[PDB]
């Protein structure tokens, strides 16, 4: 027999770069585990569903995975809105759901069936404030945020709380926008030392593109939403200079053997570079597979995940606390000409 595992990922739509990276990293882990004999001698059977980057679809897909497909665990969604919309449906069926990358604070509170593989937005905002203040030496900044996003708003809230310099402009945009001219024009005529942009790649990359196009050269700093090659494609490699952003995976600073092995394996399998989201998803599959060893049913997989205190993976350790959260190493990436040239370990 087999062990059924569902994927619920943003494989198409506005968040596709994130979910597709996770699909690739998760599938690589499954393939390897299967080649090595499966779990308890059972092959992993994947039911891979695309949530289209939509919250209602993420919810519907979860119901179908847990009640029709009758999967034992779900990996994904990648993003916070979708994860928040999926959790109650997994919970009703008593199936654990692990999001490799949903950073919304408090998402796991009281959620016996939700696990989060990454850090939180409060942590991101604090790191951004510390970095722009102490490393970019910024006494004045522009804050430009996706107002249609709880993710972006959470990072912005934390940033404002921590930052002691002057926010000279606190402007907005919304997901789906493709024109940022008015706001950028308004910013240009003001002295500032950096622009902090909480948001996702479709908007952030276009913002970088347009800012640099109109002569704004100062540092543009983002949260984890800046990861991936689609951000660089939107910005264009030329304009993707003086860019800094948070990541949970680095190929150069304090690089572990597991990170090296994953980079090599992903390149061999896909002939592409992995993002931090592929790395987190690869670890999430291993966390579930390990938890499935000796598990008689889905509640036991959940219990076993909750007892995971010392897992070592591609993204360092995973050690779940009582709230199903794990501390994770974070890096501030330095990007020029669309390439990461430096990585610095950072913490609040
Ligand atoms: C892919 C994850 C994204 C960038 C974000 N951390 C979220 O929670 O929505
Ligand atoms: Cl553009
Ligand atoms: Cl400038
Ligand atoms: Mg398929
Ligand atoms: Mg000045
Ligand atoms: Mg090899």
């Amino acid at each position: 027999k087999t062990i059924k595992i569902g994927f619920n990922f943003e494989e198409s739509g506005s968040l596709a770069a994130y979910g597709t990276a996770e699909q690739k990293g998760a599938q690589l882990a499954v393939d390897e585990i299967n080649a090595a004999g499966g779990i308890d001698g059972k092959q992993i059977e994947v039911v891979d569903k695309d949530n289209k980057s939509e919250t209602a679809e993420a919810a519907s897909v979860t119901t179908n995975l847990v009640t029709q497909s009758k999967v034992s665990a779900v990996v994904g969604p990648a993003t916070s809105g979708a994860t928040a919309a999926a959790v109650a449906n997994a919970t009703k069926a008593g199936v654990p759901l692990i999001s490799p990358s949903a950073t919304q604070d408090g998402l796991t509170k009281g959620q016996d069936y939700l696990f989060i593989g990454t850090f939180q937005d409060s942590f991101q905002g604090k790191i951004i404030s510390n970095y722009v203040s102490e490393k970019l030496n910024a006494k004045k900044v522009v804050l430009y945020t996706d107002n249609a996003s709880d993710y972006a708003k959470g990072i912005a809230k934390s940033f404002r709380e921590s930052y002691k310099g002057e926010i000279v402009a606190d402007e907005t945009f919304v997901a789906g926008d493709t024109d940022f001219q008015a706001a950028l024009t308004k910013m240009k005529g003001k002295d500032f030392d950096a622009i902090v942009v909480p948001g996702y790649y479709n908007e952030a990359g276009k913002i970088v593109n347009q800012a640099r196009g109109m002569g704004i050269d100062k540092p543009i700093v983002g949260g984890d939403g800046f990861n991936g090659e689609e951000f660089v494609q939107q910005a264009t490699a030329e304009k993707a200079s003086n860019i800094y952003f948070i990541s949970g995976f680095s190929t150069t600073v304090e690089v572990s053997a597991k990170a090296k092995a994953f980079l090599d394996a992903y390149r061999a399998k896909y002939n592409e570079e992995p993002s931090t989201f592929a790395a987190l998803a690869y670890d999430s599959v291993h966390l579930v597979a390990n938890a499935a060893k000796g598990a008689k049913n889905s509640g036991e997989i959940k219990d076993n995940l909750a007892k995971t205190k010392d897992f070592e993976g591609v993204t360092g350790q995973t050690s779940f606390d009582a709230d199903h959260n794990t501390v994770k190493t974070a890096y501030m990436m330095t990007m020029n000409n669309g390439k990461v040239e430096a990585a610095e370990v950072v913490k609040p």
